[PDB]
């Protein structure tokens, strides 16, 4: 079976066709406009090959419950067009074949749960540092999906008496995303964070603020691993930080070799690279087809 | 089948005689002591009775990993005998029936599951505020168990501007326990909990306290019910003040009627009152038996 995969972010739509076993066979990009005009071209792209079925991890927060009305469709955003646009009906309606949903660090996490870091376990954490934050997690298996799938983004964490940036999120200013995320960085230190990357103060600062929300992650969830991708992640010298704060904060609290002297294998970066998402996507995919069948 | 539940505290034991929906036969408790003496108490009650099975929530942190050689244990307390006593092993030894283990909070949100605020439901997070703080989570109807259970109560809020206390925490200091327990409050303040009732401050800062530490548990495991018991919880205006706070926090990010309009239905007292753990040690004595029969 050939499946199609739908990456879907607030700067651009990453669309890919591959296999069950999450190898990719093409792709393609493209800038995010309105839904219509991006839609279409995704059907294009897809016109050329002939699908088995499709998934679609996108940017959020989004309706995740099947049962919902709006399942399917993108609830916040502040990008135009995009907030209640029937994304996944049109995409259904278009193709006529089984499409999967998720939010698009559900996908990655399924990328590394199958393929990945986790492969094997039946618990991970992915957490994506980049424009915003965000995480997907497996427990038992199956992506944890509540009330709502988790924003895990926009956890409150102290703040460093000795920072000053009053934070970027626009609901909350210095949640975690509003202190941590890469465009707070560049407007706390005034570049972009690949232009700091020399300043280890800017790394020494994200490491905490990464390590406090992990801490609150390990005692609410308790993940099996902890997968850190995204731009911001790309800064490596990032996890010594991590590694160095983590025990710190819990000090001691939790008797795991995973969360002191085996912390280097137990928050890591992603086995996938930046294609974590995309192939979660083609896993999106032929679930939404074995969910057809049954 | 008649059912044993023991709910094994620091302060004291509370042992039951039960059945599969959650009936009380009845019960006898006593003071926690050594683990030799206090298991004999144990063995001694049910010795009267005909029992099935038996199921142990206890005060932890505590092993719960089935597959580890130290299942079954306190992993970590200051109460003199009790850090890796065999205690499951030795109930098990005695009594030569199935046994099932767990938290003791892992334990109420089992009894409210079943027999609670979220019987129909397929999730929900107990939180107990008494000498600790800790919960346990439901998650497509089975308990949260990850590399460790929940360590809940020692995530590190933010501390209120005006409170100067230092916090209650052995470990952390100032985590959610350390700011917000029955002992937190009294030494704060300086009298015991119930003897603050008429102090509004003190229910204010309560409140905006677990509030934050909500807000939190709804960002990373959004549980569709959020039961609150404890000693402090006892406290019914505390619920007022969380009310009020919970969606100021979230400053609308996740548009859900539990988060908003109908919050209060969202946040509750447990349905089976004080008896939420006892309860749930009878639902884990049921299960051990049709574990044990598979
Ligand atoms: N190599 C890098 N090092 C540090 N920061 C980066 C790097 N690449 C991108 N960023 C920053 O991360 C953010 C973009 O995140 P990214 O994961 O690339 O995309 P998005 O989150 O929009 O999908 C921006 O703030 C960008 O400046
Ligand atoms: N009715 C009450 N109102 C407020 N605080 C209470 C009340 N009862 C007990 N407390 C306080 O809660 C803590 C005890 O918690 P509790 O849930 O009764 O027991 P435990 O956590 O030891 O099982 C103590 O700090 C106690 O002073
Ligand atoms: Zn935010
Ligand atoms: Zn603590």
């Amino acid at each position: 079976a050939m499946l199609g995969g739908i990456e879907a972010g607030g700067t651009k739509f990453v669309c890919a066709v591959g296999r069950e076993d999450g190898t990719i066979i093409d792709r393609i990009e493209f800038p995010t406009k309105m839904p219509d005009e991006t839609i279409e071209k995704v059907i294009q792209y897809f016109s050329q090959f002939s699908l088995q079925a499709i998934g679609i991890g996108s940017f959020g927060p989004v309706d995740n419950d099947k049962t919902s009305q709006t399942y399917g469709t993108i609830t916040a955003t502040p990008k135009a067009g995009w907030r209640h646009y029937p994304f996944l009906q049109t995409v259904k309606n278009e193709m006529k074949i089984p499409v999967g949903f998720s939010t698009d660090v559900n996908a990655a996490a399924l990328g590394e749960f199958l393929f990945g870091e986790a492969k094997g376990l039946d618990s991970c954490l992915y957490i994506t540092i980049g424009t915003g934050i965000g995480a997907g997690a497996i427990v038992e298996g199956r992506l944890l999906q509540g009330l709502s799938h988790p924003e895990m983004g926009h956890i409150y964490i102290r703040r460093h008496p000795d920072d000053v940036y009053q934070g970027k999120c626009p609901y909350h200013g210095d949640c975690f995303e509003g202190l941590a995320s890469g465009p707070a960085i560049e407007a706390r230190w005034g570049k972009k964070a690949a232009d700091l990357s020399d300043i280890a103060q800017v790394w020494e600062l994200e490491g905490y603020y990464i390590a406090q929300a992990l801490a609150q992650y390990i005692l609410i969830l308790a993940p099996k691993k902890i997968i850190l991708g995204g731009g911001v992640m790309q800064q490596k010298q990032v996890f010594s930080y991590i590694y160095q704060y983590v025990p710190k904060i819990m000090n001691s609290y939790l008797d795991f070799s995973e969360l002191s002297d085996d912390i280097s294998d137990y928050i890591v970066p992603p086995r996938l690279g930046s294609n974590a998402g995309i192939i979660g996507t083609l896993v999106l995919a032929h679930q939404a087809l074995q969910a057809e069948a049954a």
